[PDB]
């Protein structure tokens, strides 16, 4: 049931729900290092998945929203996208922001399925579609959403209002 | 064997070779649009592999060669790498010059394996090895190297050689 600009397209796997646990996965970091979401124990958890971090023109409320997020207590936001570690380096949308990573899905793209956002079809195929999932230190789904719209700004207070 | 900074890298499949056929493959274009190395028949071809064409750092001589390459008789030069189209478009090495495209592996990661180009450890696992592959007009073959030491530019001398 999601589109891009108005036009459907398919949207594999399932998609975590609250009171769902989200099993431990490992990506790649910006000095390609490997990050494991373990690597952040006792830790609550931002997952904010984009199609791609590198669109050129940066958002605005989309780092407003990490800045928000990982200034929270205890919570790390990882940005997670099909971008290369070159290309997540300079995304701006959690440059100075010290609880905001980014990390990279090429070598284990087996993930975009197991999250429930992996795009099939259209231009967008092989990356992630636009979602948010909230977890707490242990794993647990406190909130998610995939987005409707690619095109369009995520439920960002949701998202805060239960971090707090 | 293939090294990176001395410490060898494994990288899967079979290379080709001189006095070998490459089979027709499907990648991805600047505007996310499949392009086929069948898009180009009855032309020649210059296979470009790049671990990434998004490393901060791009010599003149890669951009020199691709307008070398590009510029001779009926000749194709197509830069591949695992970047995603978006970071494609930041390449110096490709923009500007008529018959050298980008493509990307994203969608196509079997595509390394069948060109002999498949890096499997190291921080560049999943990254397509340095690699320059000439293809005459029956996408023979005509030269090929599997660069030894990725730090070090490719023999693109040899390359121009067997086109011209």
């Amino acid at each position: 049931t999601v589109t891009l600009a108005g036009n459907p397209i398919e949207v594999g796997g399932h998609f975590p729900q609250v009171g769902e646990i989200v099993e431990n996965f490992i990506l790649v970091g910006n000095d390609l290092a490997d990050v494991a979401l373990n690597d952040f124990a006792s830790k609550r958890k931002v997952l904010n998945i984009f199609p791609s971090i590198d669109t050129g023109v940066c958002a605005t409320s989309v780092r407003k929203f990490n800045q928000q997020a990982a200034k929270l207590s205890n919570t790390i936001v990882l940005c997670i996208s099909a971008d290369l570690p070159f290309a997540q380096a300079r995304f701006c949308g959690a440059e100075g922001i010290e609880n905001a990573k980014t990390v990279s899905t090429f070598r284990n793209h087996a993930l975009h399925s197991q999250l429930g956002v992996d795009i099939q079809t259209g231009p967008l195929a092989g990356l992630t579609s636009r979602a948010v999932i909230v977890l707490d230190e242990q794993n647990n789904v406190l909130h998610s959403q995939l987005v409707e719209e690619i095109k369009e700004e995520p439920n960002y207070e949701a998202a805060l209002a239960v971090l707090a």
